């Protein structure tokens, strides 16, 4: 299957994936003087309010927390957004060192790691069908750099001992995402893909411009997850990001002036 390594890593996805080469893919390096304000777009709502998370799971990749999608629980709607978008579980992507991690870059800087939070579109009722239009998907992007910790992230931290190895999941629940956010919600916005295979091209981006910072130890404790299930050899779970794609026929909107 596909991962991160030398051997199945971004550079083979496209034999399997040939989006991979696509005309829409994400990440993409964001150019901060080349975006533009964008008065059309509308004030962001992030409404977290009544968000149930339910469970961590080790997928092998990275670890998703997941939420009971079943209503509209947590929902972002506003921005470049058309509709009612429902989060269903957040992820990270991390690197070995603190100097990379990050799948966005800004003016070419990698960050230690981001945060994304996956919504789909309520119109098309399910995921599954949401992954097969054009705007089925928004991801709420989040940078992560090194200094004072994150509260709000110490929870997760906290459980990642639980869940160390591929197909390993624990009860999550009455997880707060809103302590995973920064003061700000000035914003870059763009269309895009999935970051990992399938790769599909459904994602309208809102990448955040304000990072969050977490202390080295939490950043620590991501990289003692592992890739590998359990019994098997260790691989330890670090640099599981794709880098920057090619814009394209793309431009980047700004929500700021
Ligand atoms: C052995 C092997 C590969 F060489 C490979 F390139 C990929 S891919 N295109 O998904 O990254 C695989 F899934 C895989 F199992
Ligand atoms: C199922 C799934 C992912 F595994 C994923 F990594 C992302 S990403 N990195 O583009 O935020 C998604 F949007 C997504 F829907
Ligand atoms: O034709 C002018 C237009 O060009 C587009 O590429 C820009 O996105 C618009 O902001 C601009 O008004
Ligand atoms: O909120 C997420 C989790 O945080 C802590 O692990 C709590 O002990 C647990 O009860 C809760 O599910
Ligand atoms: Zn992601």
């Amino acid at each position: 299957h596909w991962g991160y390594g030398k051997h199945n890593g971004p550079e083979h996805w496209h034999k399997d994936f040939p989006i991979a080469k696509g005309e829409r893919q994400s990440p993409v390096d964001i150019d901060t003087h080349t975006a533009k304000y964008d008065p059309s777009l509308k004030p962001l709502s992030v409404s977290y309010d009544q968000a149930t998370s339910l469970r961590i799971l080790n997928n092998g990749h990275a670890f998703n927390v997941e939420f009971d999608d079943s209503q509209d629980k947590a929902v972002l709607k506003g921005g470049p957004l058309d509709g009612t978008y429902r989060l269903i579980q957040f992820h990270f992507h991390w690197g070995s060192l603190d100097g990379q991690g990050s799948e966005h870059t800004v003016d070419k800087k990698k960050y230690a790691a981001e945060l994304h939070l996956v919504h789909w579109n309520t119109k098309y009722g399910d995921f599954g069908k949401a992954v097969q239009q054009p705007d089925g998907l928004a991801v709420l992007g989040i940078f992560l750099k090194v200094g004072s910790a994150k509260p709000g992230l110490q929870k997760v931290v906290d459980v990642l001992d639980s869940i160390k190895t591929k197909g390993k999941s624990a009860d999550f629940t009455n997880f707060d995402p809103r302590g995973l956010l920064p003061e700000s919600l000035d914003y870059w916005t763009y269309p895009g893909s999935l970051t990992t295979p399938p790769l599909l091209e459904c994602v309208t981006w809102i990448v955040l411009k304000e990072p969050i910072s977490v202390s080295s130890e939490q950043v620590l404790k991501f990289r003692k997850l592992n890739f590998n299930g359990e019994g098997e050899p260790e691989e330890l779970m670090v640099d599981n990001w794709r880098p920057a794609q090619p814009l394209k026929n793309r431009q980047i909107k700004a929500s700021f002036k």
